[PDB]
């Protein structure tokens, strides 16, 4: 039996189970899309999987290194020499052209992203925040319009709504995935609601079928904040517009800020294109057709960088899945003792961030001791809920919000270091620290 | 007498006069600031002016090259090999740090810009448009507030006002500089005015002393749109906030989008710093103190590129001034014949764009024949005035606006090719075509 | 314990042992001297050793590249693109100065070399041969004086002695290191002896403590030919003068001919400076104080090139040690079988060349079959001993010389390809041919 | 009548007389040899002399510049940006080859030089000094042999003879050209004399006819020191070997040290080739056929530089002749008043240095006042005669030497700044100082 690896999360998990022998029924080929470039070079020979693949030594370079300390996300580790070499070579081609803002590599990256997402229209933007603001204006959001969203995302999700004058309406998360609870959304719908803005937090997709069911009944749009979820299988099937970020810390990043708007909806795509560049008619600069717009297309220079770095996407995502499975398998004893709750392996998760829950009040102690006693940095994404910031807006509009689940989970969440060029020895050091602090 | 070349417009003009023998007892030294680095290596030795400089042959590489056509702004010509080699060098240093968005080059570029503008506080941003939006919010603009501005700037100026819900109030330009007429500002002030937004159009400064007199009487803020005017002597002396753009077409540009907010006002600088980065407290990521903000700081990668390219700013500004003077001197007869109006040489102008006025209704014919008969591209920055776009906003709010001078000048203006890597042979081709089409 | 990497032989061996995990709980910082520039960039982060270094994959770029032949020293492989980019950068600074022979980079390189060798005085010369000629004059060599030296060096060593009219007196090598046998020196001393000229052949130091013991008894000077040994720890400790070569094939080279004279002795340094420039008093051009001299200082241009290329010296020397250790370890079975003798790993060797001995008279067969059958070039440095040339000098003076060890070793020696930009795949191709030809 | 400009001194004088209108009946073409490249590009169109040549403005960029001070030979002025651009261009092709000592550009430069000199054999060397020493060894000079030479050359001439153990025998110069008096040579021949070493001092050729007549009678070689005289018509007609220097201050220089041996004598040329590289058989490295040799071939990198710089030779020599004529015409009055003696214009002089004689004891006064009062540097090439250095050799061997005309001339000689990129305003400043100090 034969699977063609598409570069997305489902097939990465299927390949991993093959690499580990949890399966032997299956043979693999790999498609020639750009996000598969590195995986194909590293793990395949003549479109056949190499026979002698040692995940520990060949993919993670395991060599019994002695570790002294763990930073959560050392940004030098997120880019490889291979990537740098490719970036320098492409920039030697782009720089003499003098096209750094407008240019032909933006269109190419838009097409690559459009193929990878199976979506007809892509507008590459100067950031995921800008993509979200432009997308909200394209569906007609006016000041005072309400947008339903969770309260545990990065500040950008709420800020894009606020920047255009609209009003966040917070809904509680579910009990299993850190995502907006579909069963709480309907009761928060008012005559002012226009949009549901679910977040695929930490790289895990929301239950989009149920959210679409509700949005159709209420004739609401869905804009999906997928800034942490590139590569997740079937991303965007039910959404009107899907928002990506290509910030450098994302699973796929450029070398600066960038993002994208993705849709099948031609009218919405056209309005996005106009809003993202000053309100001008597309291809008629200086001639406004919308009342205003932003200076929010991607830079040609970053698009060219991104066409190099996206070559590593499926492979780095495969490394993330392996790391996550290792945390799950090696921390299971702490969950069986009912000290922590672990994520479960699912076929949609791309493991941008790896959350655990430390229960019965111990989270701060565990995080503090990991750092002070074992020199392990862990982090909390994010440290303040949307309805709890020290702001005039919160004091004026959000003091009556209670989000029971979100608030309880927030007292328990802790993120563990997980990034694709981490060493297995580094993960072992984290694993030993977590076990030892819970003894 | 001994003068230090500071890298700004006044000293560049004095240097040009000395190179050309219009002043005699003049020694020069060159200040060792980054924007002078190229001028110091090309024209100075032992901190004195080289004796053997020939402007036409050494600065413009005149060779009697044969020219067959002229493009207005071929973007490959705006960056030199020397700049490219330096940009590859600094990319090799920045890329392995993995610092692409936040980073240390952003702070250094802010310090360089603060030194060159003699201002205490600089927030480097993701574009000049973003700089303008943030600055407007920093002075307290709320939806419905009015901003007094001209109607002949690039769309970005009005768009920044509109995107935060404010209302442009358009005032006519003066009769001599394409800038907002100070004598028409006061009658446009209402209870809703919060800011005057003069634009230093084409590289020429507005009459800021008069505008400040009015602003002080009405206790109004001034935000100066200086996106075209970097290098202009005494820029900002009377402004609360100055906006710069480092778009690649500007007199100084990076290799993508960027800009800056410059101020001596610490309160405004702090608010700018918070609104440019999600409303977070300064250095307190994910902890909001303002109600929202944007994702609008410069990319560290672009700051590094800008620290390399700004080395060319004073030298490129000097080449622009010489080109401008050459147009003025060689087209004098067409003005004496009352066919065109020429700019005047002034100490503040950095000649981002070179406007002439074709009078007696001939502008369209001169533009079209220059291209179709003489193979010379000219342009009109900008083709539609702010109150004349076919937008809902204009149809609803601006149909009674009459800006007599702006509208009359708009029928006569034409921009001639002017960019610092032009050949004098290319400028000669322009000049001959302008003379011939006006026989 | 913390060790500062100095960039010399001994600390490179300690660093390689740490990287390979032959020591534990060694931490490293790196000295900020110019010869360590590349090693600091590539291997350290915040003045600590990077945790994620994989020698084969990151330092040698191993990719299982297919190899079909091996050349011994392809000169295009001795210089990297990084070096070229830096050389072009510094040529852009030096060329407009017009300073190409005399100039300030020569001084800077003399200071760098003096700091690296821990010596007070450095005269940078036009070649190592010139450095040795000048040095011999500086210690007072007159025509007819004898200089004790080995017979297995490059011809330059004997040529410098002969060019000033002095007489080589050849002494046999020891049985373990290719270097002059200290126990054979005293018997060759006559009333004419003025200098002992040991050669640190192939990168390995001679036994300088014992040679100094003899020299002191007989009031002899020692000039050390260290032209192959830059970076060897404690070089020069017992020598009056040390000679270096910066020819492009050395462990550190420029892009042309250059070398240096290094000494703590101010009298000799002054006389070297005088003889290396026409016999002129120091800084007194055209005014002789010595009877004559040569035109033998370094070119300023080569000195500037040297300041760029030397940045790679410690890293390239580290790579050479790894390559040497891999030959020793992978060829051990052939020494066990009594087919070959291998060098030992020692803290002083910088591995400019990698000698083995092929015993039982098989050297010529193995060399020829490695080439003809296996497409591997090896070489013999040097093919003719000093007393065995068909020259009038040899036929008149050296026909009674018997140098038993030198002659026997000369029948067995064979150099294997070894240069820092070799691939490990290329070294594997050499290893396989050597194993195979000795089946 | 039609002349084809060959690039040598005679045709340059002819061409100068045409550019000035002192000849009417003469048409010019120019040959396509490398030393004519810049003159052909600058002054010709389709192998015809440009109609419109203004020597002052087109060749000297005369622009009524205001001069403050004169340095005798500022080395930054000896290289043009055109040359620098070409040098960077050729090194971008040379550096990746890794051929920096041995290489193919050396052979090309030898071929260009042999054609320019009309000689069959050229050995490009690491300096002129090295060329001279190798040449003397090639004709069989042994320690104690005598070499007849003048006492007023650069120290290299005598040093090369001394360095190999031979004995300079000084002969007085003539009354008209600073060159060895042929009428005083024969009286200095002893049974030890082996060679006459005339020097083409300051760019002026010695009377080689009468010298060759003497050498034939006595079976002596002639080695001509032409290190200052490249471009001189009919150079080397009568000499066995002609020495060149390509030092960067010469009329043609590289960017470092280099020179050449030029001969028609194949036996000498072969011996020179061997002595210049360690005594090895040609194309048989490491196999000595001579007793010793040097490391004295040109660097391939310098040969590549020289192929770019020699493009400017004929044009720069033309500039020198104009400057020299201009000094002669404008100082004529001082010679008429019997205060100075001036050179006369001749067809062989390439004007490397411009000598005058200040008579009646005033030379020191004029030199000192020119510098103290007028900030004009002049110089004396050379400050000490060969038999007057305070060296042990002079005390032992040359105290009896009296060279009447040399010594008298030496009391009178002063050199005036002359280099091709000098400005005519600079030369005017020198002229004015010279007149004003002599009234
Ligand atoms: C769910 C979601 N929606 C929307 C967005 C907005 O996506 P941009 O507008 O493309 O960032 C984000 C972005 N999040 C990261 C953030 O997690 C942190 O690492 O900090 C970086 C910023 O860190 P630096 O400023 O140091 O790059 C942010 O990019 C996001 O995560
Ligand atoms: C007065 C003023 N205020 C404000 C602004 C806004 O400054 P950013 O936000 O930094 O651009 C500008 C910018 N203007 C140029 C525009 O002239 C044209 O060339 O088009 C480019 C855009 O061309 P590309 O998209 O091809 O870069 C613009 O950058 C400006 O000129
Ligand atoms: C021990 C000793 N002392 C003294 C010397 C003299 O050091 P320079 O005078 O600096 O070379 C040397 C030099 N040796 C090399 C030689 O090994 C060979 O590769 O050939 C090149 C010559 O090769 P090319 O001419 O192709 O560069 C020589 O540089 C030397 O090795
Ligand atoms: C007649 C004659 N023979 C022979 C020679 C020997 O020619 P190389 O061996 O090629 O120089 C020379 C050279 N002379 C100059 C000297 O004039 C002065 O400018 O000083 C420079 C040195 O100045 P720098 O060291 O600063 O380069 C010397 O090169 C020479 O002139
Ligand atoms: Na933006
Ligand atoms: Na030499």
């Amino acid at each position: 039996t034969l699977t063609t690896i598409s570069g997305h999360s489902k097939d990465n998990l299927a390949l991993l189970k093959c690499l580990q022998g949890e399966t032997k029924e299956k043979e693999f080929e790999i498609s020639n899309v750009l996000p598969n470039h590195k995986m194909k070079e590293k793990l395949f020979r003549e479109n056949k999987l190499k026979i002698d693949i040692d995940i520990e030594k060949d993919i993670f370079n395991y060599s019994r290194k002695n570790i002294q300390k763990i930073e959560f996300m050392p940004v030098n580790r997120l880019i490889s020499q291979s990537e740098i070499d490719g970036i320098i070579g492409t920039l030697k081609e782009v720089l003499p052209t003098g096209q750094f803002t407008s240019g032909p590599f933006s269109k190419k990256l838009e097409e690559v992203i459009g193929d990878y997402l199976n979506k007809k229209y892509v507008i590459a933007t100067s950031s995921g925040t800008d993509a979200l603001m432009v997308s909200l204006l394209s569906i007609g959001i006016q000041p005072g319009d309400e947008v339903i969203m969770p309260a545990n995302s990065f500040a950008a999700t709420e800020n894009a709504v606020l920047a255009i004058g609209a009003k966040p309406v917070f809904v509680d998360i579910d009990h299993k995935s850190y995502c907006i609870d579909p069963l709480k959304i309907e009761e928060a719908i008012t005559q002012k609601t226009k949009c549901i803005l679910p977040v695929h937090l930490y790289g895990k997709q929301c239950d989009m079928k149920r959210i679409r069911e509700i949005a159709d009944v209420y004739q609401l749009r869905i804009i999906e904040d997928a800034c942490q979820a590139i590569g997740s299988s079937n991303l965007g099937e039910y959404g009107d517009i899907i928002i990506l970020s290509f910030n450098p810390y994302k699973n796929f990043g450029v070398c600066g800020k960038a993002g994208a708007i993705v849709t099948n909806n031609e009218n919405l795509a056209i309005r996005c294109n106009q809003y993202s560049y000053h309100g001008f008619e597309v291809d008629k600069k200086n001639k406004k057709v919308l009342d205003f717009g932003f200076n929010s297309k991607i830079d040609n220079l970053q698009a060219a960088i991104g066409l190099e770095r996206i070559k590593f996407l499926s492979y780095n995502n495969l490394k993330r899945v392996f790391l996550a499975q290792r945390y799950i398998r090696n921390l299971k004893e702490l969950e069986d003792r009912e000290l922590i709750k672990l994520p479960r392996m699912t076929e949609d998760n791309v493991w941008h961030l790896f959350p655990i829950r430390i229960i019965n009040g111990r989270r701060d102690e565990v995080k503090n001791k990991l750092y002070q006693l074992y020199n392990i940095e862990t982090d909390i994404y994010y440290p303040v809920l949307s309805h709890k910031h020290n702001t005039k807006l919160v004091k004026k509009n959000y003091m009556q919000d209670t989000l029971l689940n979100t608030e309880q989970v927030h007292k328990e969440i802790l993120h563990l270091p997980l990034h694709p060029n981490m060493l297995l020895e580094e993960q072992n050091f984290v694993l030993e620290g977590l076990i030892n602090v819970n003894k």
